[PDB]
């Protein structure tokens, strides 16, 4: 059974859902998840401490409505395993300092950089893959934003694997996608996506009904006089972007839905659509507050898949540490 | 309480008589007049690449020297940073404090760039942070170094300042001990650069457990100038080489330097090589008698490091839980 590890920022939107973590959810069972809560990743930018601590707890409740099953697979806050900077520490010295320059598109000879940019948001590319290596990790999904830094946990593992012998699994990218790409709804060319400055662009899994059917009925169609719901990427983007959420959603293939909006407008497609996901987070946001309500439940959690991250993480620090020449501490 | 000293050194090659007089002799004269705290850092060495049987050897090496110099395990704290995870953790918290530009401007990353151009490496660059995190952990007041670490002291008064104008009175606020001879000794045949552990070349710097034969033979080689008569006279300037066995003379005898320059009126550089090796083997010849005995006795070795590491983690996780109660992380549950 492979091992996958996926970051989880604690800072989600229905193309994330529907695209990648819906799918995972399913594959709990094919597969030895391991799902990480990166408080460590976060404060990389400043933010008030008492709003990291919630939000926290919310990504951890808001996975678990997703689905994750904290039986099946591991479930855990970054911060609770010393590991991850124990071995990131490590691995920073097996990393070229040019390397994480080149990630910053080489603007880090700059005076504005030097003046602004803490050392964390330019080392944290060691912690990614750190955090990747410590669970002998065979899969790692990310979307594109994210190739670069999974290329370099790759060389790092393999540098480090040349120099010591086989102490790390070499990752590689979970190469299938599921689910259609949700586009953005004022700009249906653009992929959505949870970064948007433009938030009528998106639909996070927390928001409610209302603000939800706001936005999917100003999203933007084409022209076509009379308009016709047909299915068409390249003239009819908006269009076609609603159809593929509605069939997301309901599941219902692209051929039935047509007939369904046979010789009607583009108000009574975003109604159905508005209504298909306003039912769809209802759901979600329901399963939500009985988890995120559960202080204690949400305590057991984290303290359960610390444990059991701590077991497989300690091994490879223990090697690593063994491999590099440490002093193993007396115990 | 006491106020609390720490201090490290690396596990990167033999002790040299530069890290005893800017370093060491301090730590021991340190130990009762303060709660003293002392730390192999094996984590910041692997910033240069070492062979795996070496860096273990050198570990070992380094604690038993430590001993050997008089570091009392009943008096002191002592241990490997490794065997305590609270410094990598600190560590990448305070990455997220510090600027990049603090960083990329520190003369140790550019000259140890330059020495190992090969193995430029981000931890070489984040050095001075990890040394902030082993510092802080331990609610620090003095920290005696040599001048080299200067710059990295200051930033680390910046950090700590830094993260309790944010969050309270979370860490001290450090300050440097550095002496006012020997902070600085240079190399014997490169005046101009600092002795150091890790320098391929060893006729440039004189280690700990040198003979008094040895001594000499170094000492009789070191680079002077070209003076005819020869003088001796302070002057980094004009006689790097001259200078440098004064300062290493006064930092042994605690003579000043126109204390010196008055005894070597009209003499030359000969002589004043015969009183620098003298000097030099006459400070060593106690911990020279004891070394092996440390070093070759494995249990000892092992209880230090067991109790050092034991009493570190207890104070270093007290101050993390601060920090991660502060930063907002959720505490990893009982
Ligand atoms: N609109 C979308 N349609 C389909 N898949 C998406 C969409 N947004 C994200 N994903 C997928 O969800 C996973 C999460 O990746 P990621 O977090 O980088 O996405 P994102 O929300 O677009 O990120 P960002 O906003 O930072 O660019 C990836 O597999 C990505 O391809
Ligand atoms: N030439 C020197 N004169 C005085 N103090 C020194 C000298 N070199 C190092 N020190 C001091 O010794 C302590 C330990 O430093 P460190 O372990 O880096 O040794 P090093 O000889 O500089 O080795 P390396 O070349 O590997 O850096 C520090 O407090 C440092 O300031
Ligand atoms: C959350 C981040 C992260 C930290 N550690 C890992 C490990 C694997 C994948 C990712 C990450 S994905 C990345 C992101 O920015 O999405
Ligand atoms: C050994 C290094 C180091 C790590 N942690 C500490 C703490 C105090 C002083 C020093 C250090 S001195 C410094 C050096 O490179 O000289
Ligand atoms: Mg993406
Ligand atoms: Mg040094």
């Amino acid at each position: 059974k492979p091992i996958v590890f996926s970051g989880a920022q604690p800072s989600l939107t229905i193309g994330n859902y529907m695209g990648a973590l819906r799918q995972w959810v399913n594959m709990q069972d094919d597969y030895h998840c391991i799902y990480c809560i990166v408080d460590q990743h976060a404060i990389t930018v400043r933010q008030d401490a008492q709003k990291l601590r919630k939000a926290t707890l919310d990504t951890l409740a808001l996975y678990l409505a997703c689905g994750i099953d904290p039986e099946k697979s591991t479930i855990f806050v970054q911060s609770h395993v010393p590991e991850h900077a124990q071995l990131g520490w490590a691995l920073n010295c097996y990393t070229y300092f040019g390397e994480l320059s080149r990630m910053t598109q080489f603007k880090d000879k700059s005076a504005r950089y030097a003046e602004n940019i803490n050392a964390g948001l330019f080392d944290y590319p060691v912690l990614m893959a750190a955090d990747i290596l410590l669970y002998q990790t065979n899969l790692v999904p990310v979307g594109e934003d994210q190739k670069q830094h999974l290329e370099l946990s790759r060389d790092i593992a393999q540098r480090f694997n040349a120099l010591y012998g086989e102490i790390f699994k070499v990752p590689e990218p979970f190469i299938p996608k599921s689910g259609a790409r949700v586009m953005s709804l004022l700009e249906p060319t653009k992929k959505m996506s949870k970064s948007d400055d433009n938030r009528n662009n998106v639909i996070g899994l927390l928001e409610d009904p209302k603000s939800v059917v706001k936005k999917i009925k100003r999203a933007v169609t084409d022209s076509d006089e009379p308009p016709v719901v047909r299915y068409d990427v390249q003239n009819k983007a908006g269009v076609s972007n609603l159809l593929d959420i509605l069939s997301a959603v309901t599941g219902q293939s692209i051929p039935e839905l047509e007939k369904q909006f046979e010789g009607k407008m583009y108000g009574h497609l975003k109604g159905e659509v508005a209504d298909a996901v306003s039912g769809m987070l209802t759901e979600l946001q329901e399963r939500y507050h009985r988890f995120r309500n559960d202080e204690a439940f949400l305590q057991q959690v984290m303290k359960d898949g610390a444990e059991k991250a701590s077991a497989h993480a300690s091994r490879t620090l223990k090697a690593v540490y063994e491999a590099i020449g440490f002093v193993a501490k007396p115990h």
